[PDB]
């Protein structure tokens, strides 16, 4: 009888389950929103009890729409967005809302150990100081939550990322593997441990962290019941680690972008540790006793941009209207769209930058906002891959994330890079990923050699604007960011 | 039989006729919008004929709503938009388009004179060399318009301002008044004549040139045909000037603010001329044969922001839905909108900038920037009133236009300048100020004392705003300001 391998992608906004084939075919899809909890401007929670809820919902509806059994279900593979940080007890009750990647609670704090110890955090951790790490959130979690610093004192806290939550929840074990813990900013990364200075330095008691581990490897089996089955939870890699994966990036120089809420681009750098003040320096998996390692560009708000046209000023009903509105033009006619919305991530690294449409006249429409977010989109993901360029060369981009079924973005894209932009036949990347890294340990799948086979081009979109025009384009970008650099800085109106 | 008053309010946008009483109730009302070319971004010219088919619809509308017979009529004054530039032949036919104030056509060609000769422009003119002027909008028709100067050279074409344009087809005479004259930037307000180094500089040929008269004055009578009397046509002064005279602000140091698609705040300096480098200095009015000066600060875009929130990214349906969106907030929450549509006028002369929305979070609704709107306007007033501040107590705001029903806009205003903004009985301040002038040249009313108590105020906001609160959303709207500066200078395009 057939198995399948099923893979949790658990979101930003939405938990995913997607049920493949050994051809990493679609079988089965679930997939819920659960609310985004806004408390005070630029503080971002999500409920973990209502993250469950959709993933649960979620892996059933996968199920129901595959129609296999549960016992058809050879591995579980495990995804999730990365700093998210979430504290629960024993019988495995949160005793906090999850302080979401997105949130700035911790920025002063940051921006005073950032000057005094910046160097010394990115040499253990790869990353650059900033709000956006677990380490900070931890921290703010321990000196706020009313005696939580207690209970973690006596043992009693279990803290992770999301993807140990969700490998709690199903299996009872406390894990993380290399790459999700890469992310805490309180793990050494050429060390491969925890980094007792950064356990200091954040006040973090010991015994709240999981257990570091591979990325393919049993982490522990699900209850029957849960599901009707006992199924092995398998594969564990931060998202955008495992659309890496997903992409059969295997090789070093192999470089992907993903397309969500914010985008990410990550080149894989293998076995070798590359250094960058102004990208992240990050783990891409642990695999067979060997750790691949990979360099990062970490854009938060893209996709985040278009809800905000459909959803903020709501001058469109979806996104899928945008790429019409934006061809209506044949240029942004000078009009810019920097969508700082808190921040900027890569490589700017401006806690204060906020966001700006500039360039607007008597004729501006809708279609030159759809248009100029578009682009912005297109423009932070070349301000990533220019800087990567500055160290090492990257020849093509793989992509992924429902943005790329825009044409538009898509050639306006590898237009104002001058590279290939290859969008693939599998869509849901992240998740596939996540089901191949649990695929191969129970051995669904014999080796990579194997899964790099299943990968194919559905469309490679080619260059094809002149130097004058990218340069000149590009330049009106680079200008719009000095625009909105400092913002929160100098006002507070806000 | 009882006699009125018939003023015509020629503005950018629509044409007017109100027909008024001693007592200056109105007692007839005719108004009809004609069309705007724009025949190239940033250019905007408006068709001769569509003006005078709209003007005459309007006063024989007027003239039926009042139900009187032309000999009714003692006077006629004509006010008009000001800077607007008109050429036409011996019979009265325009030979080219009217160039509008609003027209950018000519910005980098005075760019250029503002480094050789703004010392010399300014001292005779009190102007800052800008596109907006007359001078230079004659000089493009002049080099142009194919025939244009040979016939100008031949003594063929008659150059004026709209107010010139339309005392000729009432009348046959072909004159302005001094505060019309002043606009032209190639008269000489000091000396009170055309200045023949401007006439030299802009390669003007002098036969083209109205005469130039007072503000009230008997300039010629209307042909019987027309209306149906022989009516004189007595006053005429430019429309942010007539506002001012229908302020009844005939002493120095009273000031007003009218707003409309742009702004215009006039102080009365009386008999002195003031200097300042970033206003206007300019001619109130021409009154028994005294001449009123005036300073002034001109802002280009105010109400046609809101016209943008409604027509260009169409997120409300009807201007007055701006108050109700932007009271829905207790404060910009950061967002800021410097709608610098066509750069920037008084004090800032900066022909390069763009309108710049920033601030902009995952929050940000049609509120914010219906608030942020509203505010804008608020905020360009106060940067000329505070550039006065520099020469010149100014110590209230008499103000008009449409905008001024805006109670949020009202208060608001009161509340960053902290002074006193009122609002008279008298909605239709601009055409009453002509009328107030055509009459007094005729008796119809006997003095400015008299018309001095025929004024009252309907509403005075005053200011409650603490000054921690006003400093610190002003500080946010300049910080503004700068971010939207010289960006055309750098974006160009298409």
């Amino acid at each position: 009888m057939e198995k399948f391998v099923l893979s949790l992608d658990e979101g930003t906004t939405s938990a995913r389950a997607i049920i493949f084939d050994r051809e990493s075919n679609i079988h089965g899809i679930g997939q819920y929103e659960f609310p985004q909890h806004y408390p005070r401007p630029g503080w971002v929670e999500h409920n973990p009890e209502e993250i469950w809820d959709a993933q649960l919902r979620a892996i059933k509806d996968a199920i129901q729409s595959a129609r296999i059994e549960p016992n058809q279900i050879a591995a579980i593979g495990v995804t999730n967005q990365r700093e998210t940080t979430l504290v629960w007890d024993k019988d495995g009750k949160p005793l906090y809302n999850a302080i979401v990647w997105q949130c700035r609670r911790t920025a002063e704090m940051v921006e005073e150990i950032k000057r005094e110890y910046g160097t010394m955090i990115k040499e253990k951790t790869g990353l650059v100081p900033d709000a956006y790490f677990s380490a900070s959130k931890l921290k703010w979690l321990l000196d706020n939550v009313p005696g939580l610093r207690e209970k973690a004192e006596k043992g009693e806290v279990m803290f992770g990322t999301v993807d140990t939550f969700l490998i709690y929840r199903l299996t009872g074990e406390h894990v993380t593997d290399y790459s999700n813990a890469s992310r805490t900013m309180l793990f050494n990364i050429k060390k491969l441990d925890w980094d007792d200075e950064l356990l200091e330095l954040f006040d973090i008691p010991e015994s709240v962290l999981p257990e570091v581990r591979e990325s393919s490897e049993v982490y522990g089996y699900t209850k029957k019941e849960l599901l009707g089955a006992e199924i092995p939870v398998s594969g564990d890699a931060g998202d955008q680690q495992a659309a890496l994966f997903g992409q059969a990036a295997f090789e070093a120089g192999m470089v992907k972008a993903t397309y969500g809420t914010g985008s990410f681009i990550l080149v894989n750098t293998d076995k070798m540790v590359l250094y960058s003040d102004n990208l992240l320096t990050t783990i891409a998996w642990g695999l067979n006793g060997r750790v691949s390692y990979a360099l990062e560009g970490s854009i938060f708000v893209t996709g985040a941009a278009v809800q905000w046209l459909r959803d903020g000023i709501k001058i469109i009903k979806h996104a899928s209207e945008t790429e019409e509105l934006a061809t209506k033009l044949e240029s942004n006619e000078g009009v810019y769209f920097v969508p700082a919305f808190v921040g900027l991530g890569a490589p700017y690294w401006d806690q204060f930058a906020r966001g700006i449409i500039i360039g607007i006249t008597r004729g501006t429409g809708r279609e030159h906002l759809a248009r100029a977010t578009l682009e912005a989109i297109a423009y932070l993901t070349r301000d990533v891959v220019d800087e990567m360029e500055k160290l090492v060369q990257i020849k093509e981009l793989r992509v992924d994330g429902g943005a790329t079924a825009n044409d538009f973005l898509m050639q306006f894209q590898a237009d104002i890079l001058n590279r290939k932009v290859i969008r693939p036949v599998v869509k849901e990347t992240t998740a596939l990923g996540a089901a191949y890294l649990a695929g191969l340990a129970v051995d669904y799948w014999a080796d990579t050699r194997e899964i790099a086979e299943l990968w194919k081009a559905e469309r490679i979109f080619e260059p094809k604007m002149d130097e004058k025009t990218r340069e000149r384009l590009y330049k009106g970008w680079k200008e719009a960011v000095k625009r909105a650099m400092g913002w929160a800085k100098v006002v507070d109106s806000a």
